[PDB]
């Protein structure tokens, strides 16, 4: 499944061979990043003698002159054609040609191509990821991997802003990066450039900013240093601060200054973005004028970020109208999923859903704030990419499955199993929840009512529950040993162990339900207590962060079911055999 889905696609049911011998036209005129990709896909030979013709270029290039009517007149648009006679890979601009090739790479299966005509472009101008979470910032290796992933999925934005990076936030936003870190950011910028991603470097100065000439110059001098490392897009974040830094008038003046004396002065600055102190509807003062000050005061080329009606929320038609009215421009959406920095004992690996698919025109950008777990975040990131490029065609579940199969082809069904029951956030201070384990939730619910009653269960149910636990262990063990994406396995390991132990506990609890004789029952019960203690051990020793320490898994439907069934069969036993068994699950 292409990924993101093109705006317009016509498939002829013919398929052609990737040319054994070919004629390249435009190789020296077209986007070198695109030509690179094309040349990688091709295993010789070049032939002036001909050779099937492959034409590559941007609108204006001599190579693509014949097809200029065909090229969509949109930023990052392109036209792609495959037929018996010719291949055409024509961008509206340089990024469009790179994107043509990202679609092209996906069509080529087993050295063959379908016969297709594609006219394509993004529905939202800026699409990508803000690394803007609290916690351990992404490793340098994880970032290099992200930027390549962003290029393949036509994401054009990476906003660097980890809350915990000292040279991004207070005090030390005033200081240039040390040489080591500097050389690393330089490398990130090179790699982002190669992949057609705007590396957007953010600063977060508002906690100790002085509204004086000294701090203002320090900010520009920092921006200048970042420029010298290759950075061409900038942001100033005023989120989650208090004190003098929250002053909207001073914020707008600062940003206008940066625009005027820096963004409008360098030859090639792309994005200039700001993050308001009031960044969702629920935390905005209706009677005072924070957001209208920004909307009126800020130069119209400056972006303003927004999370929707609450800190964590999905974007609605009503929600975007509300903010767009006040800021006098389309909001640049910061979506807080799958961001887990306030539910740090959970992994959030379910589908991306909830955002209205008809409001592309009402947003200038759409970025996802992810987990501190970089590779794990690729399931959502891939999905957000698909959503922000073609929201009209956005399919929740298929994109999720596509993401998983792209990330881990070798164990995709195993990863789906694991992700399916690692979706929900649990109870949290923001009240944001996701669905989890819905496949088995009716079976779970029937089975459990038919017990907390005494009314006999369904055999169908019993073996779906048992089928589930079995599948959970298979997936957990296969994942642990998977070497195709080791960094992903490393992130999820603790939850993989916990997920296995949940499945095992599940299986023993059901063996207790079929309790054949008194002492097989007690073997089961004792095994359950031992498995509980192992889960408690992991929860006490893994992921011991100061905020939500530990490791929770399958918490919405599966853990509750097992816990409740266990306390139930035990209580029936404490009355058939008049016992004193501990029925507790903590
Ligand atoms: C335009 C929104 C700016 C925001 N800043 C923080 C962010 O750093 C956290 O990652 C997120 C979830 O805890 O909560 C808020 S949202």
């Amino acid at each position: 499944s292409l990924q993101p889905p093109p705006q317009q696609l016509i498939v002829q049911n013919k398929t052609i061979d990737l040319p054994a011998v070919y004629q390249l036209n435009g190789g020296e005129e077209a986007n070198p990043h695109a030509v690179k990709v094309l040349k990688e896909l091709l295993s010789g030979k070049q032939s002036s003698k001909k050779g099937m013709l492959i034409s590559i270029g941007e609108k204006g290039d001599k190579s693509v002159r014949k097809y200029s009517r065909q090229i969509p007149d949109h930023k990052e648009g392109y036209y792609l054609s495959v037929n018996e006679k010719e291949i055409v890979l024509a961008g509206n601009d340089e990024r469009g040609t790179y994107y043509a090739l990202q679609t092209f790479a996906q069509l080529l299966k087993d050295g063959k191509l379908p016969e297709v005509e594609i006219k394509d472009y993004p529905s939202v101008r800026y699409r990508g990821v803000v690394e803007g979470f609290y916690g351990t910032p992404w490793s340098h290796q994880a970032r290099l991997s992200q930027l390549k992933f962003y290029g393949k999925n036509k994401m054009n934005t990476y906003i660097y802003g980890p809350k915990d990076d000292p040279y991004h936030s207070a005090p030390n936003w005033r200081l240039p990066y040390p040489d080591k870190e500097a050389a690393q950011l330089q490398e990130l910028v090179a790699v982002a450039n190669e992949n057609e991603v705007d590396f957007v470097w953010a600063i977060h100065p508002g906690q100790d900013i002085k509204w004086n000439k000294e701090d203002r110059d320090l900010l520009l001098a920092k921006f200048e240093k970042m420029y010298q490392l290759g950075v061409r897009s900038f942001a100033v974040f005023f989120d989650d601060i208090s004190g003098e830094g929250t002053n909207p008038q001073k914020q707008a003046e600062l940003l206008n200054y940066i625009d005027e004396k820096f963004a409008q002065v360098k030859p090639d600055i792309n994005q200039l973005v700001m993050c308001p102190t009031e960044y969702n509807k629920s935390w905005s003062n209706p009677n005072g004028n924070y957001l209208t000050t920004l909307g009126d005061k800020l130069n119209p080329s400056i972006q303003i970020m927004w999370t929707g009606d609450r800190v964590i929320s999905d974007i609605t038609r009503d929600g975007i109208s509300w903010i767009n009215e006040r800021i006098k421009r389309p909001a640049y959406i910061w979506w807080n999923f799958p961001v887990s920095d306030y539910v740090r004992d959970h992994l959030l690996l379910g589908p991306v859903y909830g955002n209205d698919t008809t409001i592309a025109k009402e947003m200038s950008g759409f970025v996802t704030n992810p987990m501190e777990h970089a590779e794990s975040s690729k399931i959502a990131i891939y999905s957000v990419a698909s959503y922000a490029w073609n929201p009209a065609k956005y399919d929740t579940w298929q994109t999720w499955k596509d993401a998983i199969r792209t990330i881990l082809p070798s164990a995709a069904e195993e990863l789906e199993c694991f992700a399916m029951h690692n979706s929900d956030l649990g109870p949290n201070g923001h009240g944001y929840r996701r669905e989890e384990s819905m496949d088995i939730q009716p079976a779970a619910e029937r089975f459990l009512k038919a017990f907390k009653e005494g009314k006999n269960y369904d055999k169908a149910d019993f073996e779906t529950l048992q089928y589930t636990f079995e599948r959970m262990k298979e997936s957990a063990d296969i994942l642990l040993m998977n070497t195709e994406n080791k960094p992903l396995i490393v992130e999820i390991t603790p939850w993989v162990h916990q997920f296995k132990l949940t499945a095992e506990m599940g299986e023993e609890v059901l063996k207790m339900v079929e309790g054949r004789n008194e002492s097989y029952f007690l073997r089961k019960y004792n095994h359950v207590k031992a498995l509980q203690q192992q889960m408690f051990y992991i929860d006490q020793t893994s992921n011991q962060n100061p905020y939500q320490p530990g490791v929770k898994t399958a918490t919405r439907v599966i853990k509750p079911l097992i816990d409740r069934t266990f306390a139930t069969v035990v209580k029936f036993f404490n009355q058939k055999f008049n016992a004193h068994l501990d029925a507790t699950t903590d």
